[PDB]
């Protein structure tokens, strides 16, 4: 009937935090290795968030293009929001943004943006010494 209760769309979306110049290349082999702990495929993402400002992001747009999937930068005071429920504190990004997690809270911020309710982790972000991705998923789950 009409109150057929449908649920999911199960958004999956990857923040990135990085250093400049960070490769294309090199955001896509830590993304894929972010993904694969969490038994996700890369063809399951449905966009990539990120912090806007005033430096230019030619490796994260470029892995959109890769992905044919979108990049959203948000507002550092959205990211903001987020501050409580970050898993991954950082010095560099707090002091850089204000945000204590780039990837951790444009994850969540992004997910929850598209999705129109609560999102969560997935799981602490996974970094190396360039770059640092989390991932987010809309919470659904009665």
């Amino acid at each position: 009937g009409s109150h057929m209760p449908l649920p999911i769309p199960s958004l999956l979306i990857a923040g990135i935090g990085c250093r400049r110049g960070c490769s294309a290349e090199h955001l896509r082999a830590l993304l894929e290795r972010t993904l694969g702990e969490h038994g996700r495929s890369l063809a399951e993402l449905d966009a990539l968030a990120s912090i806007d400002g005033k430096r230019d992001e030619p490796g994260l747009r470029q892995l959109a293009t890769l992905l044919e999937r979108p990049v959203h930068f948000l507002a550092p005071a959205v990211l903001h929001d987020y501050e409580p429920r970050l898993l991954s504190p950082s010095a560099v990004a707090l002091r850089e943004t204000g945000c204590s997690s780039v990837a951790e809270a444009a994850a969540l911020a992004l997910a929850e943006r598209l999705g129109g309710g609560r999102a969560d982790l997935l799981g602490a972000k996974r970094s190396d010494d360039r770059a640092s991705i989390a991932l987010a998923r809309l919470l659904t789950e009665r």
